[PDB]
């Protein structure tokens, strides 16, 4: 009764049942995906632009445009793209996705491993991935995250650029968390005033290994961060709902027990902070 009514809840919040991943799973995508039952839903996925529809999957990317719903079309919510990350096969559709979504601003929350390879070149060089160049203008790192700044141009016009600022995140831990939230919320901190001084900009776009786990706490935190400054402390916060909300968007967000504690660390600290700034 009691297993009943919580299988009854659980039964009710199931979306992959009523929302189809025909594009992810297609042969002709395998090469695509780190993982089979790692999809992105197709009514939220992205879809490459400029490709050819005759050539079987030319338009896939395991990629999904996240709102937040929980703010209105009135309360300048940012929007975001959860993205697989740093796959060398998929490296110029995800160039390809950067530059037709007009995104300023990628969050990566993994180091690279050796599978994540760097997408960008060395400070002061420039590299091509397929119509893109990319030359990395600098870095400047902290402790625990770090801020490249990117230029981007079309090979077919070079006076055509855009700067991208991209941070990655270099402290956390594999099959963990931070065992603090500052960082997060410092590096959320900084990524937030970025996008807010680019009105025009499109999606954040931020992306880990599955494009999951640590994106869907990123991207979880940064909403509620959000929901909290834009709506004040006395807000209702929700974070099961937020999650649930997330999830219908892709499936799978937030995965791990430890990145769902580190959630409510996470905005325990930054209210607890707030106020301490407010005298409150």
């Amino acid at each position: 009764s009691g297993f009943w009514e919580e299988f009854e809840s659980l039964q009710k919040q199931e979306v992959k049942n009523l929302h189809q991943r025909l594009e992810g799973q297609r042969p002709e995508n395998k090469g695509k995906n780190r993982y089979k039952n790692i999809l992105p839903f197709d009514h939220s996925r992205v879809i490459l632009q400029g490709r050819d529809s005759n050539i079987p999957g030319s338009d896939y990317i395991n990629a999904n445009y996240i709102k937040n719903q929980l703010l209105g079309p009135d309360e300048n919510a940012k929007t975001y793209i959860a993205s697989q990350g740093c796959l060398e096969a998929t490296v110029n559709d995800f160039w390809q996705m950067a530059w037709q979504e007009n995104s300023r601003v990628i969050v990566m929350t993994t180091r690279e491993v050796e599978k994540c390879v760097p997408y960008w070149p060395e400070v002061g060089m420039q590299r091509a991935y397929g119509p893109y160049s990319v030359t990395n203008c600098g870095e400047h790192d902290t402790t625990e995250y770090k801020l490249r700044t990117l230029q981007v141009s079309p090979l077919d016009n070079g006076d055509l650029i855009r700067e991208i600022w991209h941070y990655q995140y270099l402290s956390w831990p594999d099959h963990g968390v931070p065992s603090e939230p500052g960082g997060v919320l410092s590096f959320l901190d900084q990524i937030n005033q970025r996008q807010e001084s680019l009105p025009h900009a499109g999606p954040i776009i931020v992306h880990s290994s599955a494009g999951i786990g640590r994106t869907g706490t990123i991207i979880v935190i940064d909403m509620l961060m959000e929901n909290i400054s834009t709506k004040g402390l006395d807000c209702d916060i929700d974070i099961q709902k937020t999650i649930q909300m997330v999830r219908a968007q892709r499936s799978g967000m937030v995965q791990t027990e430890a990145q769902y504690k580190f959630i409510y660390v996470a905005i325990a600290q930054f209210i607890e902070t707030t106020k301490k700034k407010l005298e409150v």
